[PDB]
């Protein structure tokens, strides 16, 4: 896959994944700081929930 | 849309909060958007920055 591994993990999670739309995957996939990214699926979900409240 | 969100420009120009945002952070934050929608005002950007900085160490 071409997504960060923790994000691919989140999308494959059968309870947490299905709610995350393709637009959100794209938004999340662009988050990086000199290649450092949220490291695991919990990190990605944590930022997703907070961003969703700002941007949805 | 502008490369640098206007609310993030406001954050960077803010004398109390602006100093904390390195140029790399500016460019990282500038890429956060959902279908062209971005965070609005300087405080919204700072709220995001604080949380994301803690996540990314």
């Amino acid at each position: 896959g071409a997504l960060p591994k923790g994000l691919s993990d989140l999308i494959a999670d059968p309870t947490l994944g299905p709610q995350i739309t393709p637009d959100w995957v794209r938004t999340l996939s662009r988050i990086e700081l000199r290649g450092k990214r949220p490291r695991d699926k919990q990190d990605w979900y944590e930022i997703y929930l907070h961003l969703k409240r700002i941007l949805s």
